[PDB]
């Protein structure tokens, strides 16, 4: 109860800014993600044996994959702590509570596939769950894990906190499928330049939450430049082996998944960053206003993409 969790000077420091890099030292991950937690939620949301029992039952249920794995859960979920320090009073306990959780979980046992292949596959879990097949996959292994004796860090909840707080990571975890991303922010932008935006409108902030899960899973173009460029390898490298895998099941892949396309990949930044990452930090800045280092830096690394084109690097 007074066992404060620190950080050395330079991490103390660095985490507060939406930029920060978690680091390679993966045994550091678990206590990083414990001092976001204590100081954005308190010291008093979570059961400390429960919390460090689920951090290493959501660590085992991820994969060793290139990039859906257990460092892509941790940088998410701190992204989410420097959206919430900066927009402090905006959230309730609920929400501060389960969207770091929501975060950490959001890509649970993820294989490194697409819900497209796990349908041309015809994968049992694009049976169970039509749309959005991994998202409601990953909700469900956080499911799992909060079952598990010794693990449910909502505990000291209500009947009725509880079923809120399972609802804020469902439909946060459900975001993070992209398909929902282009609706989802039609919407915000169209009720933001209407004035109808309302964040006593549950709905109206259940669209916000989402806009914030885009943005945490995108926050790989939001990094120093060389963080953006190495974290861009892994991607790709999980793309173009779903690339593959079409090739084996006899279907041409699209081209951003064909390891025959390496030479198109600056141009197909250019695109994400366009159609996808500004818009997005675009629109969230609009709508929280201090976010705003997130556009800034998703700016900076499309000039960084632009300059790759050029033969400039
Ligand atoms: C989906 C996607 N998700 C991302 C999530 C985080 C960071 C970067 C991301 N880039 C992405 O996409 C990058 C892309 N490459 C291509 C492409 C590449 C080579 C040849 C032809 C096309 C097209 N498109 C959209
Ligand atoms: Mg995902
Ligand atoms: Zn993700």
């Amino acid at each position: 109860g007074l066992m404060q969790f620190t950080l050395p000077v330079r991490l103390c420091k660095e985490i507060e800014l939406f930029h920060f890099d978690i680091g390679p030292f993966e045994n550091m991950w678990p206590g990083i993600f414990v001092y976001m937690v204590h100081r954005s939620c308190g010291t008093s949301c979570f059961e400390l044996e429960k919390l460090c029992r689920f951090i290493m039952s959501v660590k085992k249920n991820y994969r060793r994959v290139p990039y859906h794995n257990w460092k892509h859960a941790v940088t998410v979920a701190h992204c989410m702590y420097a959206i919430l320090q900066n927009n402090h009073t905006l959230f309730t306990d609920l929400e501060r509570k389960g969207l770091l959780i929501a975060c950490l979980c959001h890509d649970l046992d993820h294989r490194g596939f697409s819900n497209s292949y796990l349908q041309k596959f015809d994968h049992p879990l694009a049976a169970l769950y039509s749309t959005s097949t991994m998202e409601q996959h990953h909700f469900s292994q956080t499911v799992s894990i909060l079952q598990l004796e010794g693990h449910n860090i909502f505990s000291t909840l209500s009947s009725s906190e509880y079923e809120q707080v399972l609802e804020i990571i469902r439909k946060a975890i459900i975001a993070t499928d992209l398909a929902l991303y282009f609706g989802n922010r039609k919407q915000l932008e169209e009720m933001y330049q209407t004035g109808s935006l309302n964040l006593n409108n549950q709905s109206h902030r259940d669209r916000v939450i989402g806009l914030m899960m885009t943005a945490c899973d995108l926050c790989s173009v939001t990094k120093l430049w060389p963080v953006t460029k190495l974290t861009a390898n892994d991607i790709y490298a999980e793309f173009w082996a779903e690339g593959d895998e079409m090739k084996k099941l006899g279907i041409q892949p699209i081209p951003m998944m064909d390891r025959d396309k390496k030479d198109e990949v600056p141009q197909g930044q250019l695109g994400f960053y366009n159609a996808v990452a500004i818009p997005c930090y675009t629109t969230l800045t609009q709508i929280l206003p201090p976010t705003e280092p997130l556009l800034k830096a998703c700016r900076d690394n499309l000039s960084q993409w632009e300059k790759v084109i050029r033969g400039e690097e």
